[PDB]
């Protein structure tokens, strides 16, 4: 590296420097998806948005490819890279709630968790995804859906403004008043853009919200999914229904005979009354036999951090999903007939049902697409021994392609390493021209190329 | 003001500062007691190391009254003055987890859930407080216990060094091998002898949790106390037994006959194998009738996220506590006596059982006291109405008294406003006299006294 350069990059830096000598070195760049094993030329975590200024600047004048990384999450891997500089954002964590206001204004870097412990300090929530420990930055970036998506909407819709540091060092900010180009294309365009420094976003109340886990035989499978399938089209948006398909965990409250079988682990939720929630849970709980059953109360910050039964984070995983405009019979027996075969105790075959208020928003408003799918199918496979990836791998890429003809679109934040060619179907003709002009403004160089990438 | 020494604050000082005429104000001067209403003259956001230093400085040279936050739980007040500055650490969020060394650092403003979220990542864990927005800050320096407690101690008792701004401004690191006797007093001497601004802690493997939330009659309080009394006694260390006396919530899986009327509500986890952990927890849950009985594998995130049921958290608070080495069955009969006159649906009268690990460590390796009394109750009462403060506090004030003849010590991160009398009392000689005199050497003028103060 240039001595000035990297001189003047330390000049304006108050974070932390990890070298490929520094004792941290292995562990900080390893990401969630453990397939992905990557040596950066530095890491660079910063602490405020003037660090992410110093970093892009310098990653710019010294030619370093630039990874972002939030939360490690990515399913693709993206957040890692070989010889560049990783722009980390895992220190910028902050987050302001206002309860008389009904705001939270949270740093690029969050874990979930540390958002959601934030607002429910004051009773406050916003949708976001499912598992405490992924980053806010990009699953925002990506669109966002959970627990509360179905009467909220997507992170996205409850989004207001970001902080962003574009390609050239500059800070903007975006939202419906300032900068609206680029506000659209965040709110589901990815890294793209820039580096979001600050996200803003309504709140809601949120009390207490009844929930229940159980498991179905996969005997009683066909019942179940269709009963799922059937009950969703028409239910009110207060209710959420999950289907994931995997091994049972070896859980006291299951009974021995079903370790390690395949079953349906079926979670549901009321986001409202709590007494209505049990009148509504039960309603749906007994399409087939309820094993395992756990029926509980609980703040909606324990709710986020219930996902996922067995609290096992595996160490390798590869993914393959769509959505459905519609879940057919014979789309259901390949989901059986696939999950059947599943081979590893951290894999699953997600059935999500999203629809309620993702769905009415118009699918012109945002860069999110596959608003009017309801259905999610992801083929989650994930394990531990390096030398299964082969068997692993392969029961995602079958479950996919026999399911491939009913699948329309993609969630960009599913995708694996290998997709960077589903970008365009992803989005859909309109928004990726408008998403490529966006870029052209912005980021002409494609700076930010370590993402569901959209050339400018 | 004298503007020269403002004029070098804010040359040095990169976070964010919060002057009386400003909107925001009103908000960020409001603590989780409601009942302390104080202006400060500054409240300054530190956002560093760097910005700590600048603002101890600050208030040393300008001789403000010195009141530092953290979660802002203070249950004494102690987070906001009138007429100083508050060195708000709040956006001090940050964590840092090695999943190889076991490892976790922590700023010194992280709310617990933020904590949790990060080391459980790596299905790490070490003992904290039981609801996830209290601040990092002041649990770990009153010593800090939680449901992990009585498998792996105190909060203090996981932390391996700290980095810490003394009142003249230095930067300092304490550890067991680098100003020791700074370090002995921060383990357990409150914000006595600096602002720390990162903890460092050893973590631990933490599986899926089994977990047991009941509620008991009143009727059936003698056999059910008495049970937990005698059980806990020679418990082993992975199981965990807390009683919660409240009016019952108004929550579906209890009888709506049973809402609103004062129950016990015992909560129950196992630290281990969860299938150990079922045959344990049913061997103590029919004491008496349970009611409203929830069972769950949680993850240890979802455990720390659950605490309390109704999650409801309430405007105004008054708390009365101590330790005591025995329960009789008559203080059994005063607990019940004084539950059944519980008046706001948020009071509880807890009644602890720490011992484990706790009590294994000899009474002089730190500054927190009263290891060898293994139950802790406290009599936290907690409303809404402004006009009723007298009502709640007069409950707890009157059944302290009557518990008495009972009652040692007293956990001064339990203390309420008017308990700057109970210091000696809740430390004991020995201990009082050694904080004096790491008192004496790192904050001789007393800079920081809105603690449970320890004159130099
Ligand atoms: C276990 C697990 C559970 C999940 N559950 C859900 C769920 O319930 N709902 C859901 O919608 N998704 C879910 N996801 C998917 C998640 O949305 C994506 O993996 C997402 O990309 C994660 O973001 P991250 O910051 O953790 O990832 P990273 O790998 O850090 O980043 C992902 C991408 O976003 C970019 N990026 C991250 N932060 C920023 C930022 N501040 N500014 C600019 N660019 C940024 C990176 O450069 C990269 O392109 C889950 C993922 C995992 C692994
Ligand atoms: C709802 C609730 C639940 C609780 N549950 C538990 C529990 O399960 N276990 C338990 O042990 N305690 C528990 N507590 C008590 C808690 O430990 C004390 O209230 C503690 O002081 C809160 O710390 P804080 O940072 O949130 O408070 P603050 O009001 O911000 O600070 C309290 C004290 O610590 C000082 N301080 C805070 N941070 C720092 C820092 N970084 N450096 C120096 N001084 C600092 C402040 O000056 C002050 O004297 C609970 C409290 C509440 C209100």
């Amino acid at each position: 590296l240039d001595p000035a350069t990297l001189a003047a990059f330390s000049a304006a830096f108050r974070g932390e420097l990890i070298w490929p000598s520094d004792a941290d070195y292995d562990e900080a760049r390893r990401i969630w998806n453990g397939t992905i094993d990557r040596r950066p030329a530095l890491i660079a975590r910063c602490t405020s948005t003037p660090d992410v200024v110093a970093a892009v600047s310098f990653a710019r004048k010294s030619g370093l490819l630039v990874a972002v990384r939030g939360g490690g999450h990515s399913m693709a891997g993206h957040s890692v890279c070989d010889g560049g500089i990783v722009i980390d954002l895992s220190l910028m964590n902050s987050i302001k709630v206002s309860r008389r206001l009904r705001r939270a204004r949270a740093q690029g870097g969050c874990l979930l968790g540390a958002f959601d412990t934030a607002t429910q300090a004051h009773m406050l929530a916003t949708p976001a995804g499912v598992v405490s420990h992924v980053g806010l930055g990009g699953l925002v970036l990506g669109g966002g859906f959970g627990w509360l998506s179905r009467k909220y909407g997507l992170s996205i819709d409850n989004l207001t403004s970001v902080e962003i540091v574009t390609a050239d060092g500059g800070v903007l900010t975006a939202s419906d008043t300032e900068n609206p180009d680029l506000f659209w294309a965040v709110r589901g365009g990815g890294g793209n853009f820039g580096v979001v420094t600050a996200f803003e976003f309504d709140l809601h109340r949120v009390g207490p919200v009844r929930f229940a886990s159980t498991y179905y035989s996969l005997d009683e499978g066909p019942q179940v999914i269709r009963a799922w399938r059937d009950h969703m089209a028409t239910a009110p948006d207060e209710l959420t229904w999950a289907l994931y398909l995997r091994l049972a965990p070896p859980l006291p409250e299951l009974p021995a005979d079903m370790h390690g079988k395949p079953v349906i682990c079926a979670m549901s939720c009321w986001i409202g009354d709590p007494h209505e929630g049990e009148r509504q849970l039960e309603s749906i709980l007994h399409a087939g036999k309820p094993h395992g059953l756990t029926k509980a109360t609980l703040p909606y910050r324990a709710l986020q951090a219930y996902s996922f039964p067995g609290a096992v984070v595996p160490d390798r995983i590869y993914t393959k999903s769509g959505y459905l405009n519609e879940l057919s019979d014979e789309a259901t027996d390949t989901v059986l007939e696939h999950a059947a075969d599943i081979a590893s105790p951290f894999t699953q075959l997600e059935l999500l049902y999203l629809g309620g208020a993702v769905a009415r928003v118009p699918d012109d408003a945002t860069a999110y697409p596959n608003r009017q799918s309801p259905f999610v199918t992801n083929l989650a496979a994930a394990w531990m021994d390096p030398t299964e990836d082969a068997r692993h791998t392969a029961w995602a890429r079958e479950g996919y392609r026999a399911l491939a003809g009913h699948l329309s679109g993609g969630y960009v934040n599913f995708m694996n390493p290998g997709e960077a060619d589903r970008t365009r179907e992803a989005y859909g003709a309109a928004k990726f021209e408008r998403l490529q002009g966006v870029k052209a403004k912005y980021d002409p160089t494609n700076l930010f190329r370590l993402n569901q990438n959209i050339p400018p």
